[PDB]
């Protein structure tokens, strides 16, 4: 019933895939925020072209501001000024292949 | 059906195939120049005739 093999926190996955043999499937942004961090460089990872799904803001339901956050979302993602504020925790210049 | 290599963008294609373990397939006259013109010119290239 789903008892036997799964976890209930991010540390006791990524732990005990450190300390045991072991695999846990999650949020590849978190796992790449460990694999970069992570000093032994140990880790490394795998995943799919995962497509039509992204993380978003949330307004009151029917709030009439929802479209000028959405507009200057889209700004700064053409612009790329959001992938710069995003290298400033997922950089690019890693020092493990991951 | 396609969804373990392909990418969505030209540009995460080629910085795929910059950082990453990868290899880009697409038109040969514009990956030469951007052979030519990548600041550290880390690509080559080959095309078929």
């Amino acid at each position: 019933n789903g008892s036997e093999n799964n976890v209930l926190e991010s540390q006791a996955g990524i732990q005990k895939v450190k300390y045991g043999n072991y695999a846990f499937v999650w949020d590849a942004a978190v796992l790449e925020y460990v694999a970069i961090n992570d000093p032994d460089c140990s880790f490394y990872t795998i995943g799919n072209t995962v497509a039509d799904r992204g993380y978003g803001i949330a307004l009151q339901h029917g709030s009439p501001y929802r479209d000028v956050f959405s507009q200057r979302i889209l700004e700064l993602q053409q612009n790329g000024d959001m992938d710069i504020l995003k290298h400033k925790w997922w950089p690019k210049n890693g020092q493990c292949d991951l």
